[PDB]
């Protein structure tokens, strides 16, 4: 039934946020691994 | 008799409706896994 | 006699339609589980 | 749920600090080598 | 954790020292290298 | 005589409906034994 | 005769509601089956 | 009857807490086998 | 039941120690690759 | 259990002190490289 | 194990002596690149 | 006569519960063989 | 009778316990194929 | 009875120690997948 | 049984044996590849 | 088993011969390169 | 096999003449340079 | 009569025993079943 | 009667031994397919 | 009967040599990669 | 059987060559691609 | 198959042409390139 | 295919015009260099 | 009478043979089932 | 009778062949779908 | 029947073709994947 | 059947040039990289 | 499809351009670079 | 896209200015060491 | 009477030949599942 | 009778095309997921 | 029935549409990955 | 459907417009790398 | 989404002051050098 | 961060003294060359 479908969705969206709020926080390390280490390039 | 067929259907699609809100929901997660992710590569 | 056999007929056919109308309906379900699953693949 | 999400962030940051408390560790290595460098130059 | 930055530190520091007193060792040869050059000149 | 015959044909349809009135409820359990178990799937 | 059909009737939508009932409590796990697992894939 | 219904489902939400609770029991690797391999990394 | 969760759980988390010390192991080898490769460098 | 990680540990120590032995050995050559070199150089 | 150590080293050392072999050979030629060189400059 | 019918009914339902009462029991079982097995899974 | 049913239950919760039992038993090894296992990804 | 589940029992663990004794024992592999492998690295 | 262990066992070292006989022969040829390449350098 | 072990070694050994023999060939080139380039030198 | 290493060499032996033969070519050009050069100075 | 009764009882139980002891010989066989088919997949 | 048990027994042993002898002669097979296929890795 | 299990043997002991027989034929393959491609490694 | 062995070895080998042949002739480029290279150098 | 073979092959000779041809084209500008810059020097 | 090589061939020989364009361009500077000096001489 | 009993007997066993001849003759296809299946997996 | 047995054999045998016939006709395959993709992989 | 084996045959084979004709036509794409990056190289 | 092979190829010709065609509209840009930067060089 | 050729050429082209025009710009820089460096000359 | 190209030219200007009004600065040294040692001349 | 045999016997067989023509028309269909599917696979 | 034979064929034969006709339609997928992504790969 | 089959297709190619549609929106990203990537690059 | 199709692109698109803006960022950097390092070279 | 670049963004800009900060702190370094070195010079 | 950016600064200004602090001391030697120099030439 319908029950099924806006209630598979309901969840659906609720889950996204979940995903991408833990990638944001994981860039940040990125975003960490490009300070650490452009410079030590400067050196040499 | 008919009975049995047009009212099978008459589920049949009603699901489908379902199954494929269900369906989209979840891939705004794959949309997403690929948000958290692509952003790491852009740093190494 | 004959009245058992080609009646028996007149509803061994008529609900044939029945079933393969239900069989339709319910593969367009499949068809829309390929809908929702090609999708995540392509993200990962 | 939410509960995926606002922890799986929790980790994401507190990770971050342990990522860039590395990278500075090891460019003051980068300085260093420039120290043991620049010098040999004035020399020659 | 913080168990890894801390201790990626205590490292990244101890490291230095050692690049460092490697640094030097090399630079008392160019001071050297310049012994034995600024010598030729004051001939010719 | 006719009076058996017309007399069992009189119930023998009346409790036909009896018969498919009841079916048409069970099924509608087949079909949500799909509805709980297509979802199941979904996750794995 | 009606007696046996509507009332066969009356159990088989009243158990409906139960059979599905079950199924949505289920399903609340498929949904956390993939709380825990997509989450560990984000390491690797 | 209402019995198996309401009664399957305290069952399927109790269990539900139990895979979930698993589920963040495992993560916690992940994010180590994490914390032990981003350091090797670092290095090379 | 709360039977297989919170003793799902001890283990998921006696299992990480188990992970994380195996990890810290490994590291000390990347520490220690970039012992035997810095040097190298140095001369060239 | 505990058996993994104090047992993944004693040998992820004792492959340290090979890695390094090895890194020593490689290193000498670094420094008679610059033998061999260091020598051209005073001619010109 | 120590196997890789130990074994790694007895090559290590091995080959320095050939780096070096070769490094003197090459010296002898800049020796006599001041053979050829000195003699020039002492007619104008 | 009478004393039939509203005596065999008497036991009809009477004998209900004993059958329901049997069912329940078993069903913690499949409950449970749901417990054992979630979990192989979860590991591979 | 009560007879019957009561004491249909006396067993049906009496064999549970065995059911678990098992199960547990079982998931051990789940466990410990995840020993075996995580371990040798560590080195590839 | 309790015969069931105490007895399956006497195995479940019984065969733990299997399991984990054959998994130990291929992991000695992975470590010397990464004896040959290390050393080919080190050299390019 | 015992008998799967310790068979299993029997076995996951005698490979081992394998392994890594296998991994000495192939980093041979890395000693080489690093005989035929800090050859060329030495003259350019 | 052995089968694999002496049988991957004796390929092992048998492939250096090539890598060094090739190795050997393409020396002789960096040999003939300070060939062509010493003696544009001594010119200017 | 050999196939590789005979063959390897079949050809870093046929490419030295190569390299060699344009080596000879460039220096007679450095010997013109000294042509065109040690002329201009005895006018001075 | 009581006698039979008593006596169909007598034999009742005396059954069981058979029935259960022919049970476990049995799943002794499952047991193995899972012995000689746990360990073809820790190969793949 | 026990003449049932015990006799249903004396076979329920004795072929678990055939199918235990037939479960190692297969799995020696596995450890063959990891025979063949650990080598392939090692090339790429 | 023992006729299941020696025979059930004699068949899985049989295979084994089947399989390792193509094993070791596709390896020769594996050891050709290598062949062909440390080549093209060489040049660049 | 016998059959699947020598047979699954009688293309094994008869692929080998085929892989060989192919990568000679891409080595021929590697070759030709250190042709077009060591040129450019020896005019800067 | 051969197929595979002797055609990879008649490839891998084509393209060689292909590469060489390119080669040749490009180290004409390194002939031009020392035609540009001899001449400068020629002046200070 | 040729398609790349003459064709790669097309633009390295349209470039070196280019390249060579370039390079008379800038030796008019060295002639003139050789103006504005010669002259200063001439006075001292 | 001992008749049908001694009797019945000389036919229980005299039909096993013929039941467990018809097996043996079956299983030989199952493991050539696995004959052209266990090739299959190989190339892929 | 041994009717049945021998004669059930019969068939059981000359099946066989024909399974194993069509296996080995699908292996070429595999060892075909092997040939179109070694091939890919070598370009990249 | 022997109708199954050499008919199943007759397919096998007359598949392969199809398997192989394939394979062929996307090998030429690896081809040119070659094709278009050897290129872009020989720039940089 | 055929119509799989030679409906395949059909494809595999087709993509190719698509394939080729997109690369030589990426190496154009190589040729200009080369453009932009030999120009910078000529300067220094 | 051609649908992927000529649209990923329209692109490959329409990169080249925006390539190049960075090129220039970049290369009016070492022109002068090229203008403060030859006036620094002429004073010495 | 042209997005590319038009700025990274805005920058490529922007940036020459840059360089060339830090070029006339060092210049004016060139001017002044010249005033410095045209002088010291005069006197000898 | 034979009358009986002989004559259940000519039906028997006839009804084989009806067996076996359905069963081959059924297998061209999984022949052609096979034809849809290994096509998928190749591209992925 | 050959009436359930050549009938069951007449279907057998007529659903192939159907299956295969569908498969066909499946496939153009296929080869567009390659078409989505080997574009990808050309950019990174 | 032709029902199933030109009805399976109706869908399999609409379907490609999409898949392909959805490959080309994707691949606009690659072609802006390189778009912030040859930038850099040109840096350096 | 198109439903997937217009409505996958609708993304596509919106998420190259956050690659792109991303990259543009990242490039400023690079822009400044050339600051930083021009500036150095310009005294020595 | 845009939340991916308008934010990524944010990052790139402010990483950059950071990059060219530390760009200026090292020049001051070159500035210095040549005020170390031009002083040499005006002696000799 | 900033953090990267006043703290590569904090260090960048910091060095400067350490270069221009070790230039004085050499230019105390050019100074005193001057001082053995000038001497020289008043006799003659």
């Amino acid at each position: 039934m319908q029950s099924v479908i806006t209630d598979v969705t309901g969840q659906l969206t609720a889950v996204q946020a979940d995903i991408t709020t833990i990638g944001g926080a994981i860039i940040v390390l990125a975003a960490v691994v490009l300070g650490i280490r452009w410079i030590k390039a400067q050196f040499f």
